[PDB]
C-alpha cells in the first residue's frame, strides 16, 4: 500500500463516471437533500476503499471462504429481520445505515469460486458440482425475498468465471435465460420517481451524444478490467477479475433493455444511478479489484 503501482487509468474512469452521475443527479430530479445523501455515500466509499488498501491479496483470499459463509448467514437473516420496500425484504435498515446482503454476497461468491476454482485438475463430476454448491444457496436465498435483479448478476457472474476457467457453463446460460424469463436530438435539454429517474432524464437532457459518451465510459471501464483481468500471473486474479466485470458490464446491459421496454429489476446504473448503498459498494469492490491488481506479482 505504500507504493501505488496501481493502474490510475482505471482509476480516472471510475472518477469520471462517478462526476457524471453526480452532475446529472443534480439536474435529474434533483433535492437540496437528496444529493446529500449520496455526497456522504461518497465520501463512505472512497473512505472504505482506501482503508481497504491497507490489506493483502494474501489476506483477501485468505478471507475468501469466511466472507462467503457470513454473506450466506447475512442472505438467510435479511428473510427474517429485513425491511419490506417493493414486496420483498432484501435490506437491512439501522436508522441512518441501509446495509444490503446482495452486494456482501457477490463480491464473497466471487471470491470463493476464484480460489476454489484455481486447482487446474479436477474430478469429473465436480466440473458441474462445485459452481452448483457454492451458487446455489446465494440465488436461492435471493429468490425467497424475492430479488431476481441481484440473482441474475450474480449467476452470471458465476457464468463468467466458469467460462473463463474452463468449465461447463452452458448449464448457468440456460439457468439464467429461463431466471430472466420470470420477469431530445443529438444536442439534447442540457438540464432544461422510477428506478430510472437518474437515467431517463439523462437520455433525454444530454440526446445522443450523452448516451454514446456515457455507453462509451462504461465501455472503456469494461475493457479496462478485462485488461487488467488477462495481466494477472494468478488464475484465480484473473477469475475474481473477470467475475467483477462481467457482473458490472451485465447490470449495465440489464439497464439499457430496461430502458428500451423490460420488466424492471432493482438493479441500479452502477456509480451512475441514484443510491448510496450501490454507490459505496462499488467503490469497495473497486478498491478491492485494484489491490489485486496491484499486488500481482507477489507471493
Ligand atoms: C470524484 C468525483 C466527485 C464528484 C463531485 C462530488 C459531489 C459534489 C457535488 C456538489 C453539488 C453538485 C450538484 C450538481 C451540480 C448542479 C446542481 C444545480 O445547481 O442544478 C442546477 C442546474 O444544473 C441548472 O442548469
Ligand atoms: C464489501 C462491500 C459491501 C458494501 C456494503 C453495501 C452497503 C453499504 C452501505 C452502508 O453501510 O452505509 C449506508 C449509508 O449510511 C447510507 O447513505
Ligand atoms: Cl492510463
Ligand atoms: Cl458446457
Amino acid at each position: 500500500p505504500n507504493w501505488l503501482a496501481y493502474d490510475w487509468g482505471l482509476v480516472f474512469l471510475v472518477a469520471a463516471i462517478v462526476a457524471l452521475g453526480f452532475v446529472n443527479l443534480g439536474s435529474a430530479a434533483p433535492d437540496p437533500v437528496l444529493l446529500y445523501r449520496q455526497s456522504v455515500a461518497l465520501g463512505l466509499g472512497l473512505l472504505l476503499a482506501f482503508l481497504l488498501q491497507f490489506l493483502s491479496r494474501r489476506r483477501l483470499f485468505g478471507l475468501a471462504y469466511p466472507l462467503y459463509g457470513a454473506s450466506l448467514l447475512l442472505l438467510a437473516l435479511v428473510l427474517v429481520v429485513g425491511r419490506e420496500i417493493n414486496g420483498a425484504r432484501a435490506w437491512f435498515v439501522l436508522g441512518p445505515l441501509q446495509f444490503q446482503p446482495l452486494e456482501l454476497a457477490k463480491l464473497g461468491l466471487l471470491l470463493a469460486l476464484a480460489k476454489a476454482l484455481e486447482g487446474r485438475p479436477i474430478a469429473r463430476v465436480w466440473d458441474y458440482a462445485l459452481p452448483a454448491l457454492l451458487t446455489l444457496p446465494v440465488v436461492g436465498l435471493l429468490l425467497l425475498q424475492p430479488d431476481l435483479g441481484g440473482a441474475l448478476v450474480v449467476l452470471f457472474g458465476v457464468f463468467v468465471v466458469v467460462f473463463v476457467r474452463g468449465l461447463p457453463w452452458r448449464h448457468l446460460l440456460v439457468g439464467l435465460f429461463a431466471l430472466a424469463l420470470l420477469v431530445i436530438g443529438s444536442g439534447g435539454l442540457f438540464g432544461k420517481r422510477h428506478t430510472d429517474f437518474v437515467f431517463s432524464v439523462w437520455a433525454e437532457e444530454w440526446g445522443f451524444v450523452g448516451v454514446v459518451g456515457l455507453l462509451g465510459l462504461y465501455g472503456l471501464l469494461l475493457a479496462r478490467l478485462f485488461a487488467l483481468a488477462l495481466a494477472c500471473p494468478r488464475l484465480s486474479d484473473r477469475l475474481f477479475l473477470s467475475g467483477f466485470a462481467g457482473m458490472l458490464g451485465f447490470q449495465v446491459v440489464v439497464n439499457l433493455g430496461v430502458a428500451l421496454g423490460m420488466p424492471v429489476t432493482g438493479l441500479t446504473l452502477p456509480l451512475f444511478s441514484y443510491g448510496g448503498s450501490s454507490l459505496i459498494a462499488t467503490l469497495a469492490g473497486l478498491g478491492l479489484v485494484l489491490l489485486v491488481h496491484r499486488d500481482r506479482y507477489q507471493d
